């Protein structure tokens, strides 16, 4: 097992790809019907902010700040971009918490349940999601979306345990293989 998250980046053209990327199921769609452009390890996820697009030519290298080096290839520039993180929680049974700050939208899902989601465009934004209780034995599945429409794009996620303080998520919480 590798500790951290197993990275994919898509690059998305809008006009070809079809229109302006703003919700989860639409991200989702994309994702499921192609190919990841370049994958990567998220080991610490405070990404951006970057300006000029997150598909921009040099951008998305910046913005994964020392996770860059794990990038398999430099992706093809374009439009808008959208990132998916999967890997295994290594937690201990508790309940959890996740705080997101993102430029724009996400969801982030554990054992398949939504337990964190912006499902629209934004300008950075800080929101809480909901307390989550950990189910069965496990593994326990997290999977996060994450695009950006164009402009400025950013990436921080926390996690914490109830009643203790956020922690900025990545090798420390999870691993995959
Ligand atoms: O238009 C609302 C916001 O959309 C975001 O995608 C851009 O990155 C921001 O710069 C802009 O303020
Ligand atoms: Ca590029
Ligand atoms: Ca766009
Ligand atoms: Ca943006
Ligand atoms: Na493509």
């Amino acid at each position: 097992a590798v500790q951290g998250l197993f990275g994919e980046y898509y690059a998305y053209a809008q006009g070809s790809d079809g229109g302006n990327l703003s919700n989860v199921a639409q991200v989702k769609a994309f994702i499921a019907a192609n190919e990841a452009d370049a994958t990567f390890i998220g080991r610490n996820i405070d990404y951006g902010s970057v300006s000029g697009d997150l598909g921009g030519n040099g951008k998305v290298q910046s913005f994964l700040k020392d996770d860059a080096g794990s990038l398999s290839t430099d992706p093809e520039n374009s439009s808008d971009a959208i990132v998916k993180l999967t890997g295994n929680l290594e937690l201990q049974a508790g309940t959890y918490q996740f705080r997101v700050r993102a430029d724009d939208g996400y969801r982030i899902e554990v054992n398949g349940q939504t337990v964190a989601e912006y499902n629209g465009n934004q300008g950075a934004n800080t929101r809480t999601g909901s307390e989550f209780t950990l189910t069965g034995d496990g593994p326990h599945s997290v999977e996060i979306v994450y695009w950006d429409q164009g402009g400025a794009a950013q990436l921080r996620i926390e996690l914490r345990e109830q009643g203790g303080a956020y922690e900025i998520f990545g090798s420390q919480h999870a691993s995959h293989g």
